[PDB]
């Protein structure tokens, strides 16, 4: 059995965000280490019972304007960019992203014969680009990406929604 108990739209990160970092910016690309801050997790978007097997996937559908050690930088604006993770529940079991097509975020498991949830949990790296002559970035609200559950190993969705989306929630960044 499963059942559709999350919601539909989720947005990443919290509004108005502000983010500072004095590292070092000197040779863009620049990656601001916010941690997990910049995310979305909820540990119970699909209950699931009997021998339920479902696995996670994730959809990134911002430009590839690049790429980080293996990982795609999306874009938003002229200058920013991020590092994108997608997955199950535990922020840390993040799958980083790269292209524009469905990937596997989360090999997925298998219930017992009880009740239980299934969840995924999103988390996003700011990334500088492009020079500037302010040392401020602004973000607009704007579509990020999409997670599927995955029904296998003889396991069905049906008709029950199977997709939810997500998205970046505005903020600015900083540097000083
Ligand atoms: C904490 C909880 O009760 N629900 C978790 C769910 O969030 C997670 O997606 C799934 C697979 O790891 O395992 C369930 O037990």
């Amino acid at each position: 059995v499963v059942s559709f108990i999350g919601s539909t739209e989720n947005d990443v990160g919290p509004s108005q965000g502000s983010y500072s970092s004095t590292h070092a910016m000197d040779n863009l690309p620049f990656v601001y280490n916010t941690g997990y801050n910049i995310g979305y997790q909820n540990a119970n978007v699909w209950r699931i019972g009997g021998g339920f097997c479902v696995g996670l996937d994730g959809k990134v559908d911002l430009p590839v304007v690049g790429s980080l050690d293996g990982q795609s930088i999306y874009g938003l604006t002229e200058e920013v960019g991020l590092l994108i993770w997608m997955g199950d529940t535990n922020y840390s079991r993040g799958t980083a992203m790269s292209g524009n097509s469905w990937e596997n975020v989360f090999s997925g498991w298998c219930v017992g014969n009880y009740l239980s949830t299934q969840g995924l949990s999103v988390h996003v790296r700011p990334v500088i680009l492009k020079r500037n002559s302010s040392a401020q970035y602004s973000v607009q609200k704007t579509s990020i990406g999409s997670i599927r559950m995955r029904p296998y190993n003889g396991s069905s969705a049906g008709s029950v929604q199977t997709t939810v989306n997500f998205s970046l929630n505005p903020f600015t960044l900083n540097d000083t």
